[PDB]
């Protein structure tokens, strides 16, 4: 289902004219126009599992709200308009625009809580991981089973004021880290991705960002490993009665179930993976992966649109 | 409709296990073989005017066949499962694996005459093509539109006996020289990229071949121009009853004048244009080129599947 | 002399085994040493005039260094191990080593003013600018002669407290920002490179940084123009009886006014310009990019250094 | 010393002008002329082993002429214009620019016997080599060594018909063949190369292009074996009464013996290693690859030329 990049193809392009112009929101709201529109236009019957919110705080793209045409089976939809606006809003590397589908109920509930912990590595290192152990544990099994020396691992990491002690660990490790300032679920994608320069992903982020990378890594190969992390005893209390075991495991299935998974990205910035939005006299690039769980292809994406006529303007060149 | 990708990937991933040994018909057939199979479950209702041939002497993708399961509007479809299928069994350079479409009846008769003279270039210099002026002309008009010399120019010649002249008078420009021993469809379509090395295709190529590039460049942009030219005087017998004015210049619409046109390519072996497929233990990677004429959107397609 | 490409290979294969681990001055000095190990070894007679900074708190490429065997005329000499070595540390992109040569005397003092206003762009459009004109005007005649929207363009600009103003003015005008937290030599080579995202560089930023960016820009074309910022009323002091017109505009030939400038780079992460280094058993390959002022041949260089 | 491969640049960019335009000494006397040129402008004391022939049928880069500026040690100089004037004067695929340097003395003698049989392979399966056995052999003992399977090995070939039984049983092997009109520097190049398609070389080629590949083997790693191969009884008398073994299999260090080899190449057109001399409105691009047996350092060089002036013309994008 090759046609739904064309989703983040619009989300992407529509906050390419927001890129660094200090407007979170400002390109929020166009990439989430841009992807509505496009994927009301699609042959599909989605329902909004991970979104801009609940239908009040959010006008558009609201949990619970149907997407699609009409014509298509019924399934689940998550979108990440932009994975960490404040990359976008300030111009900064790695911001890209994402969805994911799959088969309707088979996604996790990203309302359970804020936060969860996270650990992500590519296929070859997909079962010695364990979230309960320090990372430094998972560090060496990792390094071990992938044959490599610990100080050439490159762990991606959060930068953030929780994570002092993670980033110490690693360090005292002699891994090295990547430090981002936004986006887990582009730094899980490129944790699984074999030769990208980063060789695992740790820390505490979104949970919509971690089912959404999940749903990549069950398409792409790898494993993710979560925790649900209350902000508080309160919120504690609220994931418990809801039916929480806070110390339940969640691995890439439990987050994202189905076996019919589909996922998409588009570069909104410049990113280790995905080249953002370029403009050229007669129109832009983009350039997006997709892949699918079922047969496992990956495809990497790169168009040209004419913003608009032929034969008007020069030739285009692909890297 | 993007989808249309995987029956040229799928045409090229079984011809490039036939890369290399000798075998024009296994690879050829092999590739007939799986884009037959990969179309006909594509959403669309097709019906192939440009294919492997006439019904008796050609099993699969034949003149008529209807392909698809098939939804949608009746379309004409056009395939060459490789282009140039020598290349491939020598393991030499630019063979594709292509196909377009468009709408139902805007595809030229291929069978008019069996060849056509031809000229193309890309969207910067099309403006000043002439098929009538001598090549000289075209090749000065186009490099000063490029703001090239005379002798910064390439052009792309199919190696033939009947080029003798075309590439004398080539070369007595001073421009260079592309010779190519098979695939005006990756000529033409070169000529047309910027960056590709190739700056303008010259010469008499088959009449298929020249409605496949026409559909392409509709879609990417550029213009080809095209004269039919009768083998003999029974073709020419044959082309003026059928009611062709062979004083007319041919442009890109008159090969293909639909306004939904949709090409697709990908390499079978490395070309200017593509990568041609590689495998590996887990899989094997192919790199497409795909393109659409109403919205002029071109996208250049790697994909990894893992068999 | 493309000899002089191993003192930033070495600097950047030295900064890459300290990449990602939290130690500016770890990476920082291990480049340092490799390139001045690896500069004393090459057939240059040259004098530090951009490096580390005085003899006294810096003991390797200090001003006044005479660095080289050395043979040849003896000439200036500009050092950078890592711009911004906090980008190494972090592992972020666009970090780069780079160095600079110009003839003895030809580069401006690195020490008149810490501080300089810049602006620069490719060579397409430096016939238009003017760093006295307000920012809107200089980013809609570059936008025009590029033939891009003024929505199109992005500019890059250094994130710092004292750029608010400028970065309000260009959002103002609708042009996109890349906002760097480091590194406006890469920045400056960034925005005179094609189809590199970064069509303009403005702001206030290092007058070292400013000279070396100025030599590339030199051998590759362009244009950066700069005006000396005194921090303090003291430095306008400083500059003025030192004899400096702070009206005066500054040209790319102001900053190294050499004849026989030279200029490379080398990648250590991963940056629009240059790949960073990548490590593998065998050893490890460097991207680099090399220039000379008086044929204007840019080079682009990928080494697998067996180790 | 990288300032050698401006010969190859100045070498192809003359022969760039002569691409398809029907006349091989036309091509080859321009890449000669701007060869020497640029040799003796360099600081190395050469001496032609490898040239365009002997003083008189050649009249520039002719065996035995002195070549750079005075300054230098003396060495071993190799120079093939265009490696197939045939491919230049056609503008197929896969010309190139080479040139050869090593210590004086150590370049075996191109004029021993016209032609050489000839089989080489890259740095993994380096000893697993007999040129005296069948293909066949020689294809399963490196398909072994490599684990491939056979029918994924690639042998290059030149396309002669002195090589019909050579490419019949590479087929019934199994294997598949790259067939080339013209090169074998080229094509002993991509053998050894480590994954660029092609896995062996074999067959009977130029003497002196044995020597150049050799020297490129001796930089790049791989082995290449050869044995002369004389045309008639007449070549096969002189080469005995000259001292050589015909028996002898001749190994890479036996071709060049030197312990400091360089060898660079230029593209002239589009090949599997090297793009050829690219035109553009202010100048062009070249692609060369340059390498050192003392480092084992390989530099893939891709230049841009202003054929004139400073601003005058756009900038230049480079893949
Ligand atoms: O910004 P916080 O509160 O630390 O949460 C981290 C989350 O924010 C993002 O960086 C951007 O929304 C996500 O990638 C990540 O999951
Ligand atoms: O081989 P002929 O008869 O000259 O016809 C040329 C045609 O053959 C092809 O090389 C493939 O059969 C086409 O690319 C080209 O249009
Ligand atoms: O960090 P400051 O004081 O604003 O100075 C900017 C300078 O710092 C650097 O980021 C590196 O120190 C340079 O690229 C830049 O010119
Ligand atoms: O052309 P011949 O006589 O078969 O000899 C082969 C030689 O010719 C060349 O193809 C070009 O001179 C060489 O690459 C090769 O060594
Ligand atoms: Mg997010
Ligand atoms: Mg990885
Ligand atoms: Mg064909
Ligand atoms: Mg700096
Ligand atoms: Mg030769
Ligand atoms: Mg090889």
């Amino acid at each position: 289902h090759m046609e739904l990049v064309r989703v983040t193809e619009a989300g992407a392009m529509a906050a390419g004219r927001w890129v660094g112009r200090g407007d979170k929101e400002g390109g929020d709201g166009a990439a989430v126009d841009a992807m509505r529109e496009l994927v009301n236009s699609v042959s599909m019957r989605g329902v909004v599992v991970i979104g801009e919110g609940e239908k009040d705080h959010a006008p558009m793209l609201y949990n619970g709200e149907e997407v699609g045409n009409g014509d298509g089976p019924e399934c689940d939809f998550a979108v990440d308009p932009i994975d960490g606006s404040t990359l976008m809003s300030k111009g900064m590397t790695n911001a890209i625009s994402v969805l994911a589908v799959a088969d309707r109920g088979t996604m996790f509930d990203p309302s359970a809580v804020f936060y969860m912990n996270k650990i992500a590595v590519g296929p070859d290192a997909a079962h010695v991981l364990d979230i309960t152990a320090p990372i430094s544990e998972n560090i060496r099994a990792v390094a071990k089973v992938k044959d490599l020396s610990v100080r050439d691992m490159t762990v991606c990491i959060l930068d953030r004021p929780r994570h002092a002690q993670l980033i110490h660990d690693v360090r005292a490790t002699g891994a090295r880290i990547r430090l981002i300032t936004d986006g887990d679920v582009a730094g899980a994608i490129s944790a699984c991705r074999p030769h990208s320069g980063t060789d695992l992903l740790a820390g505490i982020g979104g949970t919509p960002e971690g089912i959404i990378a999940a749903a990549a890594i069950r398409c792409m190969g790898g494993a993710i490993q979560a925790q649900l992390a209350p902000r508080d005893d309160a919120e504690r209390r609220k994931a418990l009665e809801a039916g929480y075991d806070l110390n339940q495991v969640l691995t890439t299935e439990d987050l994202v179930s189905g076996e019919n998974v589909f996922f998409c990205a588009t570069g909104v910035t410049d990113g280790d993976l995905l080249k953002g939005v370029r403009y050229y006299p007669g129109g832009c690039t983009t350039h997006s992966i997709v892949m699918r769980s079922k047969s496992g292809t990956v495809r990497m994406i790169e168009a040209y649109h004419r913003l608009s006529k032929l034969n008007e303007y020069s030739a285009i060149d692909f890297t």
